[PDB]
């Protein structure tokens, strides 16, 4: 009902009051809280006296910590080569606007951009590629011969596959980061355009270099050092010069410059623990204007009145990008560190750029003469996010109603960056780490001074609940300094902690591994579940005959002799639950591949898959709890469904089903005397069979050959630099606390009085070191069958915020490079 925005200056106050008067969003009232600086506004948000503000991407990390504890919620989205159904989304967004006479993207029946796009109110038409980018020079005015638009849509990777080394592409057609040559066994990494990355080509039999995912994005901004043409100094002569900065906490005015200085060995500075960066910079420059600095010389050149001088606020006339440009223009500084947005063609006569390679270049070369790319700012609020919904509603309705959000006659870059075109809601999962990305996050953590000093002799294990925390505390108090404990809410949180340098290793089931291997983490060890052979456990050199891995199979009755694998469309199938590997993922994947129609909701008959839609076919014949007529629990992902779990999926084939997708164990687990005292009382394993992939059948004990696929074992993973350490400690900690450990009377790794299946599955026999084989790391963990079956041997089969945080954003002018 109310949204309080925090303004840092009188000009932001004036613009905010203008928006209060003019912008009329229903059921939401805008209120303007005035503070004197950026930090004061962050504190006001932390105190609850304000609700939202806009921060430079450099301030997000320090915003996420004490004494602020803020999270980004609303950011400007960037166009990339990963956008799917872009035309439909842009057309919907344009139609949602409350205006008349604006470009509404015209799509075709399939949702693709029409080659010719027109603006009805103006009559101007132009040609456009598959991503909606105007072909240069094709804009035709009304009454003029339109440019004949071709269909520029063929991806460059698929164009290289034709006319043919045959590179691999994904389903959309983009370049796979890992490239494997078939004629010559070579593995290498490629850019977002297939351009080979230097230093990644590996001969065969050698382990391949881990390739990172790349996303080609457009309209990037950069941190640049503007300098007047009348001056003559270069970059390594910055010491003693007078400087203007946009802000002490902005990336375009401080952080990027500090990084470049320390990398070029230009800044005399020990470390963030030995000396603050402001001291080194105050000793580096003579007199400067750096709004927010706590050194007198770094504020001598600022032009703010008493009380307003050197504040992170437009009250200081030299604050911001345009403030730094004004400080340079009025000869109060020799160089101005700002963003590429402040550049203009009206300045290409007096000013020029200052490149870190000790050369000078015109402004138009900012893409090849800068201190680094600067991500867009973000609207942040409290980490508790009590007002995110209201702030988002207000901002979205203000954007739909064409309110003057990103412009003002009072000044530039007030409230938001004037270069901002559109604000979008970020996933509630996104914090500072996910927003900035792993590499930028670690850079900020190192610059602030929070960089964790690694210990090669202590492993920080991550727990996902309180019972695992108690077992880890036991293990740590008994380990003798070799084991420490960190807490997270879920395994993906543990992966994020490991990527943030806050944890060291974690056990992940297979359903979490694709993300982990995507973010660079490698399997340190694999769980060994072979209950019959302790060979590899007693002596690590012993070869693993079988890891005790579960084999997904399709169990059928010996009575039904028509159920074949080529005859699984229809019938009545059985699933252990939605999400489970053997009872859902493997069959759904095999079916979606072999049947190109690929609609499971209509593929089976009255299938029972707990977790689907209660009205769909995948929820019939699921008798939900026999003796509880006071509630309806059919198709529940819990024990309240008598069809959930392996036992329920087997009871499905017993009672009303024709085929049940289960691990191979259930057949022996609910049969042959070793079976419950109810429905499976006189059932025999000889009355059942398995469905093989070639369309035949076989006895149950043939699960190693007549299987749908194999399930990889749970993997304890860590960062690469830590593998040699982690394994080591693990090995030692097994010899003391394994199943045959020397001190097994003091602690067991695979058991606990605090619970069951904590840290590791209690059925785990031991932990076997991962044998890094010279192939694709996902091909080496999942294995070719599982990799191609679930993820199609593709680095693009899944998308999430964490994968986006581990993706390198390759800047480019446009996607026309195809
Ligand atoms: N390097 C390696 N990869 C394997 C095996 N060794 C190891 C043994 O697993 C077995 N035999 O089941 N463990 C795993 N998880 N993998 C992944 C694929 C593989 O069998 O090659």
């Amino acid at each position: 009902k109310q949204v309080r925005w925090c303004a840092i200056s009188d000009l932001e106050q004036k613009k905010c009051n203008d928006l209060v008067g003019s912008c009329n969003v229903p059921d939401i009232t805008l209120v303007c809280v005035l503070r004197s600086s950026t930090e004061d506004c962050m504190t006001a948000i932390k105190d609850g006296q304000a609700d939202a503000m806009f921060l430079d991407s450099g301030e997000v990390y320090e915003a996420s910590k004490d004494p602020y504890n803020l999270k980004p919620i609303i950011a400007e989205p960037y166009s990339s080569n990963r956008d799917l159904q872009k035309c439909l989304k842009e057309r919907q967004q344009a139609l949602a606007k409350k205006m008349i006479g604006h470009y509404i993207p015209q799509c075709d029946e399939k949702g693709n951009y029409q080659p010719q796009q027109c603006h009805g109110s103006t009559g101007h038409c132009w040609c456009v590629n598959a991503m909606g980018e105007k072909i240069s020079g094709t804009n035709t005015p009304p009454g003029q011969t339109r440019a004949t638009c071709e269909r520029h849509e063929l991806p460059k990777c698929l164009k290289e596959r034709q006319v043919a080394f045959v590179p691999q592409c994904d389903e959309k057609g983009n370049y796979e980061p890992q490239q494997f040559h078939g004629s010559t066994g070579y593995s290498w990494c490629v850019n977002a355009i297939g351009e080979e990355i230097a230093g990644t080509k590996t001969p065969p039999g050698k382990i391949p270099a881990t390739c990172q995912k790349h996303d080609l994005v457009t309209t990037c901004h950069y941190a640049v050092a503007m300098v007047k043409k009348s001056s003559a100094f270069q970059f390594n002569q910055l010491k003693g010069k007078r400087s203007c900065h946009s802000g002490v906490s902005k990336t375009d005015g401080w952080k990027a410059l500090v990084t470049v200085l320390v990398e070029k060995k230009l800044l005399s500075w020990d470390g963030p623990a030995k000396e603050s960066i402001q001291r080194a910079m105050s000793k580096f420059f003579s007199v400067s204007c750096i709004p927010g600095a706590t050194q007198t010389n770094l504020c001598k050149q600022c032009k703010g009145e008493e009380g307003k001088n050197c504040k992170n606020s437009h009250d200081e006339p030299y604050y911001g990008n345009y403030g730094a440009f004004r400080c340079l223009k009025e000869d109060m500084g020799d160089v101005a560190f700002l963003r590429s947005t402040a550049l203009s063609d009206e300045h290409s006569e007096v000013y020029e750029l200052l490149c870190p390679d000790n050369t000078r270049k015109p402004l138009n070369k900012y893409k090849e003469c800068n201190l680094g790319t600067v991500p867009a700012g973000t609207v942040v609020t409290r980490k508790i996010s009590d007002k995110t919904e209201d702030i988002n509603n207000f901002l979205m309705e203000a954007q739909k109603r064409q309110c003057k959000l990103f412009s003002s006659a009072h000044g530039k870059d007030l409230m938001f960056d004037d270069s901002t075109l559109q604000l979008a809601l970020l996933s509630s999962e996104v914090d500072a780490f996910l927003y900035l990305g792993v590499k930028l996050f670690h850079a900020m953590k190192a610059l602030t001074g929070d960089a964790h000093l690694p210990s090669k002799n202590k492993v920080r294990w991550c727990t996902i609940n309180k019972l695992e925390k108690m077992k880890c505390d036991d293990w740590s108090a008994v380990s003798g300094g070799a084991i420490a404990c960190t807490e997270a809410s879920c395994p993906k949180g543990c992966v994020k902690q490991i990527l943030k340098g806050e944890a060291d290793a974690v056990k992940l089931e297979v359903q979490y591994m694709y993300e982990a291997l995507m973010c660079g983490l490698l399997p340190a060890v694999e769980e060994y579940h072979n209950k019959d052979d302790f060979g590899p456990c007693k002596t690590p050199g012993s070869p693993a005959t079988d890891f005790g891995t579960l084999r997904a199979v399709a169990l059928v009755k010996k009575s039904n002799k028509d159920i074949n694998w080529n005859n699984i469309k229809g019938k009545k199938s059985c699933h252990t639950g939605v999400g489970d590997i053997a009872g859902w993922v493997i069959p759904v994947s095999l079916i979606r591949r072999q049947n190109d129609n690929s609609d499971i909701d209509s593929f089976f008959g009255e299938s029972c898959a707990p977790g689907s839609d209660t009205k769909s076919n995948l929820c019939k014949l699921c008798i939900g709890d026999p003796k509880n007529s006071a509630a309806n629990t059919k198709c529940s992902l819990s024990d309240k469904e008598a069809y959930y779990g392996n036992q329920g999926a087997f009871r499905c084939l017993v009672e009303k089903g024709d085929v049940a997708f289960v691990p191979h164990t259930v057949v022996f687990e609910n049969t042959d005397g070793k079976n419950p005292a109810v429905w499976a009382k006189n059932l025999k394993s000889e009355d059942f069979e398995l469905l093989c992939l070639d369309g035949s059948r076989a006895p149950v004990s043939n699960y190693k050959s007549c299987k749908l696929s194999g399930i990889p074992p749970p993997a304890i993973v860590t960062r690469e630099e830590s593998i040699s350490d982690v394994v080591r400690i693990v090995a030692n900690q097994q010899s003391l606390y394994g199943r045959k450990g020397f001190e097994k009377d003091m602690f067991q790794l695979f058991s606990s009085n605090k619970g069951n299946n904590l840290l590791f599955n209690d059925n785990t026999q031991c932990l076997i070191t991962f044998d890094r084989q010279p192939k694709d790391i996902m091909e080496d963990y999942f294995g070719k069958p599982y990799y191609t079956t679930v993820y199609g041997a593709s680095r693009s089969a899944m998308s999430s915020e964490l994968i986006s945080a581990c993706t390198i954003k390759h800047c480019s002018n446009s996607l026309e490079v195809l």
